[PDB]
């Protein structure tokens, strides 16, 4: 028992990630058959990022002035493609250690594994989830764009992120990894406006079925309510508004924990109202939101993979 | 920007994962050269765990009665040797993806990755710390003995950890790769009493120059202090005793920021003493502990591996 933010193991995602450069600018690019995903950034230089036209500047630009060493292995490239943000460098290898993949397009709410790098070298891996905004609060320094994020389903990796630019709030925006962007945010150096973030209450009330399973019930109480009644309150609390596909989803939890969604709200509404005050669950002393009910069953059933 | 605990790539350790069986009871081994460690309570059924003589138990049994799976390759055992409460298997056939590694011995209050797995298949990883009293408060199922933790210099995998009991407090303890407990707990089923945990300083006062760096500035103080008068206070805390090995390992953090150990105790101290009051350190309302300086260095420096 106990319980952690778990990350998925990076071992089929290690050996796909490369280093690119072209001009003096380098950074992380992902192979996968013969093919390299980069930030089409790189052929950016700094003077370049203030007001760049991607077209005019790429087409100064032909295959043998684009490095990508793949440890020491060099790959040659015999062709280049702009798709949206991204760009798509084939090459002469084709990647053994190419996992059965697939790109993906997720929804504000959803968690994943990051794998942080510097020049195509792995320097570590945590949980984030994608915030209502379509931002992510990670941890990336000066060379970590083109880090990657990923679930793993059995033997299949869902490739689902592209660590493409940091903002002047030091939060984290990037794109799909066909190339479109997640939210209003351009591959630019200007001031972009974010939005107002939310937390995501779905995951909240996952992360309580959590706590009842590992024995912390304090906060389970006497009342109850009604949805539209519950939501009225997450409204002044900053909370997005619950609906019935949050109900069915967090169904099978209701099932173990043989705690109705409502009479879980019900403990959340007071708990929002009258704050914790002194008190912890599960060692934190606030209402984690990082964690979907997906997440909490898998970790609280234990899951093989590979 | 931003900071995370951030655990260690996973992919070196994974391949030398596998699954040990015996009578029914199964459970995971670490594979290295011609050799499978795992945790001896392998030979033990539930009945044998009240009051296990090892000896005896041990000598009903010889290698054709011990599986061995590494995914769908049958290693064969010829050979079995006890070495305290881990067991080494000798096998036919080497590892041909054994790291270059190294067994060590950690001290109390040392971050370490842990990658729990279930029939030798790996399914997360997270990072934690070694607590004062020897025991970790990690995530475990049913199954998860002989999972390892490990850390990783850029080539190297040192194995500081393998997984080999639940207390009835629902915290974890377990050995070194040479079979010796961490703690003064023994691998039979009885109450076994732990010890007062602490909240390790010295990791800590990194914490803070690691929020400091990241622009965490309101708990800087305008006063300060010495080191036996800010003990007294870290005494009546529960806080562990700081040291001049602790200023001397912190040194390089005060050189960073320009905060002498002493003006970042005296933030601490009066943090102690008039609490947080609705006020959050890197998005947490508790003083977090299980950062090494070495860790909050390496996060906010980027580091190479593999």
């Amino acid at each position: 028992s106990g319980f952690r933010k778990m990350a998925f193991p990076s071992g089929k995602v290690e050996g796909c990630m490369v280093q690119v450069t072209c001009g003096t600018t380098t950074l992380n690019g992902l192979w996968l058959d013969d093919v390299v995903y980069c930030p089409r950034h790189v052929i950016c230089t700094s003077e370049d990022m203030l007001n760049p036209n991607y077209e005019d500047l790429l087409i100064r630009k032909s295959n043998h002035n684009f490095l990508v060493q793949a440890g020491n292995v060099q790959l040659r490239v015999i062709g280049h493609s702009m798709q949206n943000c991204v760009l798509k460098l084939k090459v002469d290898t084709a990647n053994p250690k190419t996992p059965k993949y697939k790109f993906v397009r997720i929804q504000p709410g959803q968690t994943f594994s990051v794998l942080a790098c510097y020049n195509g070298s792995p320097s570590g891996v945590y949980q984030c989830a994608m915030r209502p905004n379509f931002t992510i609060k990670g941890s990336f320094l000066n060379g970590s764009c083109g880090s990657v994020g990923f679930n793993i389903d059995y033997d299949c990796v869902s490739f689902c992120y592209m660590h493409h630019m940091e903002l002047p709030t030091g939060v984290h925006a990037g794109t799909d990894l066909e190339g479109n962007f997640y939210g209003p945010f351009v591959d630019r150096q200007t001031a972009q406006a974010a939005g107002t973030d939310t937390t995501i209450t779905v995951n909240v009330l996952a992360w309580l079925y959590a706590a009842v399973i590992n024995g912390d019930r304090w906060f389970l109480n006497r009342f109850t309510t009604t949805l539209n009644d519950f939501n009225l309150v997450a409204m002044k609390y900053n909370y997005e508004p619950l609906t019935q596909d949050h109900v069915d989803i967090l169904g099978p939890l209701s099932a173990q924990t043989g705690i109705a969604v409502l009479d879980m709200c019900a403990s959340l509404k007071e708990l929002l109202q009258n704050g914790m005050n002194g008190r912890t669950i599960l060692g934190s002393a606030l209402l984690e939101d990082e964690f979907t009910p997906f997440d909490v069953v898998r970790q609280c059933s234990g899951v093989t993979f590979q």
